Parts: structure tokens; sequence; C-alpha cells
């Protein structure tokens, strides 16, 4: 995006030059990726396995932990595309996790 930064500039502007990769864009196929409540991370990414409407057996794609969790808990994921940007605007999912 812009001129990359010095030691001083690096603290002025965010490192605007973000990047793009096939793996996170191939992984999109797991559209049931949702963010899930956590003490330690705030939130992490898990996936919807069996939709009980208001519950879903969600399963973590970290520990593999099947946690039947509610639709209202499960906070629809935000891909790295908007990472740590210049304004607090550009994040598509304006959400708690993000």
């Amino acid at each position: 995006a812009q001129k990359p930064l010095s030691d001083d500039e690096k603290f002025l502007f965010v490192d605007k030059n973000f990047v793009n990769n096939p793996l996170a864009q191939a992984d999109w196929s797991a559209k049931k990726l949702v963010w899930v409540p956590s003490e330690k991370h705030g939130f992490e990414a898990a996936s919807i396995k069996e939709e009980k409407g208001d519950e879903v057996t969600v399963e973590l794609q970290e520990n593999g932990k099947k946690v039947t969790l509610s639709k209202d808990d499960i906070q629809k994921m935000n891909p790295p595309k908007f990472s740590k940007v210049e304004d607090m605007a550009e994040l598509t999912c304006l959400n708690e996790a993000s």
C-alpha cells in the first residue's frame, strides 16, 4: 500500500504493507469457521459441526474440542485481510472478537 517505514515512522503509522496467501484463501472452504469465547485468547477460531439452531456442536480447530455452543455465542470469523490497520474502520465484521 504505502512507503514502508523507519524506526521512527514505524511508531508513527502502522506497517500498512499487508500481504496475501493461497492457504488462508483455500481454507475458506471451511465456511463454518466462527470465533468462539475464550479466557486466554479472548476468542479463537472453531467450526460449526452440527447446527441445533440455537446450539451448534461447534468444534475447535485448535484443540479439536467439540463444544456444543450457541449461535449467539458464535461470532462469525474475520479473515486476516483487514489486519491491524490504520483506522479502526476497515474490519468487515464489526464484532467483539475483532
